């Protein structure tokens, strides 16, 4: 009298996890977006768009949002039903790799919720080595009845790295559209020990990334792919580089706040690039990924990755939402915070290079910020910037400088800098979790 008896009832269950990460208020819009407009590279184009009060850090706790939270403990309850069951069932001996990477799946999907539970909610790991309250850790099936308390942001990083750690054990390396894989989880895992400070565990895990994801025929985008390869529909004969795809339908649509019409002026001219950013971009002129950039007359430029699948709307572009690109990246930036300036120089200069194979940075001591500026250049959209400045105890300086080309486009928010010391780079905890759970605590600085 129980939901789980047969594994392919771990299948359905996996099939509702993934198109619940599909919403726009989840992976294919609200949970994207966030590390870009807090940011200092996009903004909202005005105050009235989707993406406008988490730009200007409006939001208070009686009005701020609740599906981020909803969302993504809806995924890990979910993904907790597979766990407590999977183990239980009786399958045949030629079942049991196909069980390993349902199981992986799950237990990197939780790792994945907890993450970006404790990074929207809590403060940056190293701000204090994880001492600052994260969210609390549910592994078991909620009922009327649970309350629980926030644990701390250490503890949600144990319970994170563990779920990923076991899911690169479990996940089969195949090619899985719109599915977790190996390399996907092992790609994640390395940008959590980055945020964690643990910079030979993430070096370790973007390196093997590469190599398995590599051998398994993915590739980094030729510099004369990238400008459309985002609208390509990979498979197992041509992967590309996307290690885990949100895979958006014409029949199963997440709908106009998803990123692919919030990135066009086609769509909700919602969001765009900052000046400050195109500046940044266009000092190489033979940049590539000038050519994703999408403009509205001389207004503003849009990120156009969001492309469409051959017969679709903007509405249902897929989301890119694990890259090769980022292993590279990771590798980089964990070889330079370890000392191997030869190790950095090797990953950072195929993004280098990609994006224009005239430039190098061999003969270069690479320092963090220069891996910074190379991954802001290749992760614009993507969800990654406030993080990343954010971690490393840096301050987001928002530029009010103009551009001609982009002549409407200009900063229009009472925070131009701010460091991991401002109460807002936090969401608070939604109204309804405070109503209802007397054991929940408010972040500072809203209560
Ligand atoms: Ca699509």
């Amino acid at each position: 009298e129980t939901s789980i008896n047969v594994l392919s009832d771990i299948e359905f269950t996996l099939n509702g996890i993934y198109s619940t990460m599909q919403s726009s208020d989840a992976y294919s819009g609200r949970l994207v977006y966030y590390g870009d407009v807090t940011g200092d590279d996009m903004q909202a184009v005005s105050s009235t768009k989707r993406t406008g009060n988490y730009y200007r850090f409006n939001f208070t706790k009686d009005n701020g949002p609740s599906s981020h939270w909803s969302y993504l403990y809806s995924i890990i309850q979910n993904c907790n039903l597979i766990l407590m069951n999977v183990d239980k069932l009786s399958i045949d001996e030629d079942e049991t790799e196909y069980k390993n990477d349902l199981k992986g799946q799950a237990l990197a999907i939780r790792g994945m919720a907890l993450f970006d539970l404790t990074r929207i909610f809590g403060y940056p790991y190293l701000k204090d080595n994880g001492a600052s309250l994260g969210v609390p850790i549910v592994k078991e099936l909620s009922t009327i009845d649970s309350k629980p308390a926030r644990n701390t942001v250490a503890e949600c990083y144990t319970e994170i790295i563990s779920d990923l750690k076991n899911s690169t054990e479990l996940l089969s390396g195949d090619f899985n559209k719109g599915k977790v894989n190996r390399w996907a989880a092992m790609t994640l895992l390395s940008r959590v020990y980055l945020y964690k400070g643990e910079y030979n565990e993430a070096l370790t895990m973007a390196e093997n990334a590469i190599k398995g994801a590599e051998k398994e025929g993915y590739a980094l985008w030729t510099n004369e792919e990238y400008p459309t390869a985002w609208g390509n529909d990979a498979s197992a004969s041509n992967p590309g580089e996307i290690l885990f795809e949100i895979v958006n339908l014409t029949t199963d649509s997440p709908g106009k706040e998803s990123m692919g019409y919030l990135n066009s002026y086609n769509g909700y001219d919602d969001m765009c690039i900052t000046c400050s950013f195109y500046q940044l971009l266009k000092k190489d002129p033979k940049d590539v990924r000038l050519k994703i950039l999408s403009f509205d007359k001389k207004y503003y430029a849009y990120v156009n990755k969001y492309q469409p699948q051959q017969g679709e709307n903007i509405t249902d572009a897929n989301i890119p939402l694990i890259r090769l690109s980022e292993a590279y990246l990771n590798a980089a930036e964990a070889a330079v915070q370890t000392g191997d300036n030869a190790k950095a120089v090797k990953y950072l200069n195929s993004i280098v290079q990609r994006a224009n194979p005239e430039n190098s940075v061999e003969g270069k001591t690479l320092t963090l910020e220069n891996v910074l500026d190379e991954r802001r250049k290749e992760l614009v959209a993507e969800g990654h910037r406030m993080y990343d400045v954010i971690r490393n105890g840096m301050t987001v300086k928002r530029i009010d400088v103009k551009d001609s080309d982009i002549n409407k486009t200009k900063h229009n928010t009472a925070y131009m800098e701010y460091d991991w010391n401002f109460h807002k780079i936090l969401l608070p905890i939604p109204k309804k979790e405070m109503d209802a759970n007397p054991n929940m605590k408010q972040n500072p600085g809203y209560v």
